[PDB]
């Protein structure tokens, strides 16, 4: 007796709306809805095996609203399937912050962890496993707004059977075990990438190696801008026991005492058109 998910899967004519640009297959257009005064940036997403499984993650990103998730506006189901979201614009906090490293100060970072922490608890609360948090997979709508995206491998909550080694808890390195618990594991690995500016975590080390050096005990190394109050909350996020790990919900409040002083906590140097309407103001 879980809950009967209710959320609407919008299916989109192909006229109402106009690519523009190829971003990666994924574009950037416009999407005009049926006969409203309104215009939505949109990106759009693009054989039987693999069209399973973009309907796997449209029906996740269908069944989320949450200002700190990305949330599907629909599908067109023309000779191909295209997944249609809202048009993040600034793109992957992976590249944004390698592009602005020189110039991201400490208010972002910490208001980015924040930002995350709430989106992911906001997953657990539908009692969802995101199992492919990542820098990556963050977008950026605003530099003071970023979403979680990428619900490709999203399960409805352990599990079973490529994977992104070097963000796994090691409980998901050994036992194809996952958890909101082991997404924290994850977290920990995202917020590293962050206070590094997009270091590649264990950079050179063979993912064969990781599991074997999680286990003798080594972890992701401390970040020259962190503090040790920072590095030892990421450091709770990699616990060999799960259930000592923090929780999203205690994440959000530690970054939120911290991000109302960032400076005490992370030590960096220097710190056509009408009728356009955002998606997060089309509801
Ligand atoms: F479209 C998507 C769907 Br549907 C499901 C999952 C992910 C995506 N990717 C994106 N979503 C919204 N804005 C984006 C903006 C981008 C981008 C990807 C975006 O790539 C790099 C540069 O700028």
């Amino acid at each position: 007796g879980e809950a009967p998910n209710q959320a609407l899967l919008r299916i989109l004519k192909e006229t109402e709306f106009k690519k523009i640009k190829v971003l990666g297959t994924v574009y950037k257009g416009l999407w005009i809805p049926e006969g409203e005064k309104v215009k939505i940036p949109v990106a759009i997403k693009e054989s039987p095996k693999a069209n399973k499984e973009i309907l796997d993650e449209a029906y996740v990103m269908a069944s989320v609203d949450n200002p700190h998730v990305c949330r599907l506006l629909g599908i067109c189901l023309t000779s191909t399937v295209q997944l249609i979201t809202q048009l993040m614009p600034f793109g992957c906090l992976l590249d944004y912050v390698r592009e602005h490293k020189d110039n991201i100060g400490s208010q972002y970072l910490l208001n980015w962890c924040v930002q995350i922490a709430k989106g992911m608890n906001y997953l657990e609360d539908r009692r969802l496993v995101h199992r492919d948090l990542a820098a990556r997979n963050v977008l950026v709508k605003t530099p003071q707004h970023v979403k979680i995206t990428d619900f490709g491998l999203a399960k409805l909550l352990e599990e079973k059977e490529k994977v992104p080694i070097k963000w796994m808890a090691l409980e998901s390195i050994l036992h194809r075990i996952y958890t909101h618990q082991s997404d924290v594991w994850s977290y920990g690995v995202t917020v590293w990438e962050l206070m590094t500016f997009g270091s590649k975590p264990y950079d050179g080390i063979p993912a064969s190696e990781i599991s074997s050096i999680l286990e003798k005990g080594e972890r992701l190394p401390q970040p020259p801008i962190c503090t040790i109050d920072v590095y030892m909350i990421m450091v709770k996020c990699w616990m060999i026991d799960a259930d000592s790990r923090p929780k999203f919900r205690e994440l959000i409040i530690e970054f939120s005492k911290m991000a109302r002083d960032p400076q005490r906590y992370l030590v960096i140097q220097g710190d056509d058109m009408d009728d356009v309407v955002d998606a997060d103001e089309y509801l």
